[PDB]
């Protein structure tokens, strides 16, 4: 284990994962509400899921070696099985929140997918020019998402209630800001163009995966949108 | 790339694949009806799964060698990934349109897994007598799906609105005879016998996959079924 | 084949779950209750899935070799793949026959997941002493289930019909007590500790997988538990 620098950001992201999930679990006890039963459902699988992810990558299961640049290159594979499972969870948190129709939910759902689908050929792209190509593709599909988002769910929320409207709000803004980091490091990290090494992106993704799981769970438990409107 | 026959196909195919989905998302675009929705989000996610696949093969990386009849054997394996996600969700636009019940649905769509995912083992099973025994399990699987669509679903359209009726025995027809060549392309073509070589096995599955998708959804979308009755 | 000592428990096994499945699918070809047809189908999908994994082990397919205590360990990988998608089957017939919440419904599916997914690592782990780690965590995810069952459903289903309240009373204590063998067969037997050898390991399985899925669907598709209630 300790024979890899970033073996401590693993740690703590595996720490931190376990913890999250401990508390939701926790908090989740005494909830009988239908409505609110479901967003706790959702938010807590989250990092239950990252959890064993994290773990994996501490004790050197989900990591490779893909050849590329005349280098054999490591590459933390058990990043995008976690991701496959955990980001389109985190949408139908948001999509719930607003009552989206089924036809927009399948639709986010699946550009999700594809998104993380073609960042993990890139990720094990052996042609050095051929890993930005899937780069590419997944970014359109995130930016998609992000549209949506915006230009679909919004309008949606103001016609809600008003708890439920601000609730939205932040989260979606949250999710903006976090989610477009995530290309960025890729592109300038050990996946991508190599400027930054990997014990420094390792640290960042770990401080972007709390943020986005934990902290989106933290605000939207806490938050009187999940229950319905009761006397 | 071009070291491959087969090549010219893969880049026809990749490039009507997203000539196709970027149509279909921008006839999209003007649609509010929570119906329509669903199958412009169901048919647009079709060729956008397919491009991605057809990309790979493009570029090498959906293909494998898997030795049998003492020869290593090039097998595009990226197929039954696309297969995977594409056949149920085509699946499912005939369901949708003729309103079949969710236990209906649910063996539609398993039948479907057992098929492509039995069709996989056969591509990659190495002793060359067993590859036909997984063939013949995928083909029972297909004909199940065809009894369904033909004497279970037929029944319950004509009982729905003239449009969906007449829409739905169309695409119902398309499918049939389009699904059933692909078996067929397999026992001659390089999986399974071997008469057929790998360039033209390669075209064959391009004009099948671009009239089963693409054909398929420029029936579906320009039709009024997908729309409710209203005033 | 026959090179296997456990070969006469895999080609039983596949006889058992492929005779089970004809038999599901023709009892229940005369089911028009909409209600009923949901059962009939995630029931017969249930040992359809389960045949083509036990074919696969039978004909060699579904096993690798993993260095593990200075030995390479013959591991059969394709029973996760059948686990992963037929336990969470079992547990929908369990939930619907209760009218469970949707919320339950997705974490019973996560958990599930997870203690699949899980056992499927440490299955494949290279570090003996790590493999326990996972087993573990997989477990822990199991008695989450198997509380939900007890002390969430059984409550619900005493505010139900009868009929469905002694039913699902039954598969759940048959449930209970077969899945919980499990865990136990896994440490003492070839992906664990090494006590019991691979060929009675195989035999266990096959006993446990029979029950579960053939036995189980036996119990509810005799009960009257699956119809609406009608004149
Ligand atoms: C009913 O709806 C509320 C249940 O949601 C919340 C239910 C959860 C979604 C269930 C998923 C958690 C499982 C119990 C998994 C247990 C293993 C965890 C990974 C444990 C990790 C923390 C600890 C080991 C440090
Ligand atoms: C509606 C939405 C959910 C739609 C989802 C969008 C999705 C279609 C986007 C594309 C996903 C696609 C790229 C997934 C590829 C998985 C692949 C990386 C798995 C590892 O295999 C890669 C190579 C080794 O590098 O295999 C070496 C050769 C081996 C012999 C490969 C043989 C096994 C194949 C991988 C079998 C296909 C299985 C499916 C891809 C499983 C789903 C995986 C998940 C990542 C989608
Ligand atoms: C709301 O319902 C309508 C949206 O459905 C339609 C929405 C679509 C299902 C969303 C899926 C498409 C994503 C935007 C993916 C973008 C990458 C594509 C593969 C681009 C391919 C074409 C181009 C690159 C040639
Ligand atoms: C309700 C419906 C959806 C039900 C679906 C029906 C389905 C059950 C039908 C059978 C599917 C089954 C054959 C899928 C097999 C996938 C397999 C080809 C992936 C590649 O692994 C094959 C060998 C190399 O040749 O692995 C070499 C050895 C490796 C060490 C293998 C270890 C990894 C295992 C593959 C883990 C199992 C993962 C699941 C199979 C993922 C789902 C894949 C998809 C194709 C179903
Ligand atoms: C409508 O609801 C009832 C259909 O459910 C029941 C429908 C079933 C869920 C459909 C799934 C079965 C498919 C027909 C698969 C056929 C191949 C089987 C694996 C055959 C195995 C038995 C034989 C080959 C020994
Ligand atoms: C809501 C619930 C459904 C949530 C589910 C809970 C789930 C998150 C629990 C953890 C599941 C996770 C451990 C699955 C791991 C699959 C893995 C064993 C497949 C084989 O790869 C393992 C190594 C060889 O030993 O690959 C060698 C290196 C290769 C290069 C690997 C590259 C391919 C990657 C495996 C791509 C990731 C694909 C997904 C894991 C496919 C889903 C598989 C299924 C088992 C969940
Ligand atoms: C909990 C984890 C979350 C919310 C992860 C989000 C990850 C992304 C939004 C990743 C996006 C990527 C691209 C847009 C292209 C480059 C490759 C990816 C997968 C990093
Ligand atoms: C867009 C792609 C479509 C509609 C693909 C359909 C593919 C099939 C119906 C494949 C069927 C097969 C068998 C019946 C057995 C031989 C192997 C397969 C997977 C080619
Ligand atoms: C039809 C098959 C069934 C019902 C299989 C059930 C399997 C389990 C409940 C397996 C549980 C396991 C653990 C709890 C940890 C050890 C590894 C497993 C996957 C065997
Ligand atoms: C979206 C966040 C990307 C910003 C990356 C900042 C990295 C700064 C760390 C110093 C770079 C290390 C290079 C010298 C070793
Ligand atoms: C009362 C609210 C705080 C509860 C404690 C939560 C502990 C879980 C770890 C949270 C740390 C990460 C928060 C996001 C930065
Ligand atoms: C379902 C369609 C299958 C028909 C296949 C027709 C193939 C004819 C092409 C000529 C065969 C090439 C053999 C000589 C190289
Ligand atoms: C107005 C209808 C035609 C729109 C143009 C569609 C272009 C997408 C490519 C379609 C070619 C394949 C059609 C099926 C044979
Ligand atoms: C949950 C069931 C586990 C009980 C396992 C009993 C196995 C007894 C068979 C004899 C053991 C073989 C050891 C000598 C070869
Ligand atoms: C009339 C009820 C019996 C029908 C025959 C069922 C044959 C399928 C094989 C069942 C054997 C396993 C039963 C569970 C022990
Ligand atoms: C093995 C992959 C199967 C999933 C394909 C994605 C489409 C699923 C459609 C589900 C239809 C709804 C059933 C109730
Ligand atoms: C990882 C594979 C999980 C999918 C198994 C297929 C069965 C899914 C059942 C879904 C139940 C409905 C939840 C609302
Ligand atoms: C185009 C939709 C508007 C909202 C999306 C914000 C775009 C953020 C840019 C992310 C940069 C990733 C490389
Ligand atoms: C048996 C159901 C009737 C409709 C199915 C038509 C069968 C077409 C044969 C396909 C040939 C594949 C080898
Ligand atoms: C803790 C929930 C009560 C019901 C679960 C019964 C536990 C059975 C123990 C299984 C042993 C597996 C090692
Ligand atoms: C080795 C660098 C080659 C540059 C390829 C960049 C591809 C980016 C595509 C975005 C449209
Ligand atoms: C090398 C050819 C061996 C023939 C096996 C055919 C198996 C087909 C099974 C269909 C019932
Ligand atoms: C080689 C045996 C090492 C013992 C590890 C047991 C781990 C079990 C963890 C359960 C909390
Ligand atoms: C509940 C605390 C979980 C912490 C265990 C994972 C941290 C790794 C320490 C080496
Ligand atoms: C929108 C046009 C997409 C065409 C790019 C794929 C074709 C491959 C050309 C080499
Ligand atoms: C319907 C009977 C199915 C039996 C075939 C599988 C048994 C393997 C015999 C070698
Ligand atoms: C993105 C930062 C999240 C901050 C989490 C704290 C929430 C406490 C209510
Ligand atoms: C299977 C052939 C499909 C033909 C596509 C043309 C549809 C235009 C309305
Ligand atoms: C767990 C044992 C199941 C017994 C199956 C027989 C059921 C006949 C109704
Ligand atoms: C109005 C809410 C602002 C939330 C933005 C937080 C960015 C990390
Ligand atoms: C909507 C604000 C986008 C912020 C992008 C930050 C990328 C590091
Ligand atoms: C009555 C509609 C006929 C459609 C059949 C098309 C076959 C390619
Ligand atoms: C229902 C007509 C079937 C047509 C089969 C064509 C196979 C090449
Ligand atoms: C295995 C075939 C079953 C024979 C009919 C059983 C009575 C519905
Ligand atoms: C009251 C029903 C008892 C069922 C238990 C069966 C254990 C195999
Ligand atoms: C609730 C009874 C548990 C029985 C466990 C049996 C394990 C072999």
């Amino acid at each position: 284990i300790t024979g890899r620098p970033e073996w401590i950001w693993l740690a703590l992201g595996t720490a931190l994962m376990g913890l999250g999930t401990l508390y939701f679990l926790v908090k989740g006890m005494g909830v009988s509400d239908p409505d609110a039963k479901k967003f706790y459902a959702i938010t807590t699988l989250v990092p239950a899921i990252a959890f064993t992810m994290y773990l994996s990558m501490l004790l050197g299961y989900g990591l490779t070696m893909v050849p590329f640049g005349g280098e054999q290159n490591p590459i933390y594979w058990a990043r995008y099985a976690d991701w496959l499972f955990t980001t389109p969870l985190l949408l139908l948190d948001l999509a719930l929140l607003v009552d989206a129709d089924q036809g927009t939910i399948l639709a986010l759902v699946g550009a999700d997918g594809i998104m993380i689908g073609t960042g993990l050929v890139g990720a094990l792209t052996k042609v050095y020019s051929y890993r930005f190509v899937w780069w590419a593709i997944s970014t359109a599909a995130m930016l998609y998402i992000l549209y949506v988002l915006f230009f679909g769910f919004t309008s949606k929320a103001e016609s809600m209630r008003p708890e439920v409207a601000s609730t939205f709000k932040v989260l979606r803004n949250v999710t903006v800001v976090l989610w477009s980091a995530y290309p960025v490091v890729w592109l300038i990290g050990s996946e991508g163009a190599g400027i930054v090494p990997l014990n420094i992106e390792t640290l960042l993704f770990m401080v972007l995966d709390v943020s986005a799981k934990v902290g989106f769970g933290l605000i939207l438990l806490r938050s009187r949108a999940i229950f319905g409107e009761a006397e």
